[PDB]
């Protein structure tokens, strides 16, 4: 018996279809699950519109985190700019049966589902560019100094289509977000999208969201994750396959440098020695993004050969932007305002 019967063994509310809450919300169905809890589809009879309700887990640590999310959402949603409409609208929140409930506008499926619908062939470069320009505008909005918000968990699952059959998107799930002054975690971001500074245990800022976006944009067009580590060591080695050893000035300041690397007598860094010399990774920098993208050979896996909107010039512009988003140095990684000025977005 958990929560007088309303909860399961995992601090989640046992969702029951057709239930009416507070003589206002008619619960249609469960639409998603997460570590935070659940999201249900409901009808708001008062405002006479469909809404999405995020049911936070009935547990203190998750509740405390969702309060941070509420503060950041309300701060973004009230800002006086047009750029704020790339962030999901939090309509209201309430406590119900000892669960914090966040009521959002109803959106459509996420960009992972969209990838699944192409059977992981990836979406067109033209559609990728549309996602990239919106996400860049969103990161610019998060970067306005009064906000200074780090999403901290950008991934295809947290970018949603507004309408299933249009290209407009919004960012959701600010559950792990923080502001530039108020960072409280060290193990952050979903692993595939985790920045080098986080893996190395170094200080981080809004630039970690730009790293995630670079990884996301490649995956949206190729259909598969750029860096699919099974654990942190595997994740760092997969980044090194594509981008080489991180530069010495970063590793010299990285608290977790020796989790992946060793410093040589001359002050240069290499990967840690592997067991009995067992070969597992491409040598550093030899898994070229130029070839992952198929810049000159018809796109990813050659699947865009003979298609418009996929010229070598297009791919070269795309690759340059991605590499600027994946700069090892968070101080020189491209920032949203300048990313928006990139030749990849000239049309
Ligand atoms: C349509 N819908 C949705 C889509 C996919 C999966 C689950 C729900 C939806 N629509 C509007 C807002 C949200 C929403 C706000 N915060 N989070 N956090 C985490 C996850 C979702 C959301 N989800």
């Amino acid at each position: 018996v958990y929560n007088d019967g309303y909860d399961d063994d995992n601090y989640d509310y046992i969702v029951k279809n057709g239930e009416k809450w507070m003589d206002r919300y008619e619960i249609d169905s469960l639409i998603g699950k997460g570590s935070f809890g659940q999201v249900v589809k409901a009808y708001d009879r008062v405002e006479q519109e469909w809404v999405a309700i995020k049911i936070i887990k009935n547990k203190k640590a998750f509740l405390n985190q969702a309060q941070i999310e509420v503060r950041l959402l309300e701060l973004m949603n009230k800002h006086d700019t047009e750029m704020k409409y790339y962030i999901v609208h939090l309509k209201r929140h309430f406590m119900f049966r000892n669960h914090l409930c966040l009521v959002f506008e109803m959106l459509s499926y996420n960009l992972y589902d969209l990838l699944r619908n192409t059977n992981f062939r990836g979406v067109s470069l033209n559609l990728t560019r549309k996602f990239a320009q919106q996400m860049c505008t969103a990161l610019l909005f998060l970067a306005t100094p009064e906000l200074s918000i780090i999403h901290c968990d950008l991934k295809p699952e947290n970018i949603l289509l507004c309408n299933p059959k249009r290209s407009a998107i919004k960012i959701v799930d600010f559950g792990s977000s923080c502001q530039l002054g108020q960072r409280i975690y060290q193990y952050i971001q979903s692993r595939f999208y985790r920045s080098p500074e986080v893996l190395l245990g170094m200080p981080y800022d809004l630039a970690i969201d730009m790293w995630s976006l670079g990884c996301i944009l490649v995956e949206m067009h190729t259909g598969e994750p750029l860096f699919s580590g099974a654990n942190e060591v595997d994740q760092m080695n997969k980044i090194v396959e594509v981008l080489g050893i991180p530069p010495a000035h970063i590793l010299d300041q990285a608290p977790k440098a020796r989790k992946f690397f060793e410093k040589l007598p001359d002050g240069t860094w290499n990967l840690k020695k592997t067991k009995d010399g067992k070969r597992e990774y491409k040598p550093p920098g030899t898994r070229k993004l130029h070839n992952i993208l198929g810049v000159e050979t018809g796109g990813p896996g050659g699947r865009r050969a003979g298609e418009s909107g996929h010229t070598v010039a297009d791919y070269l512009k795309f690759k340059d932007l991605i590499l600027r988003m994946l700069d090892y140095d968070p101080k020189t990684r491209i920032q949203p305002y300048y990313a928006l000025q990139h030749s990849f977005f000239k049309k």
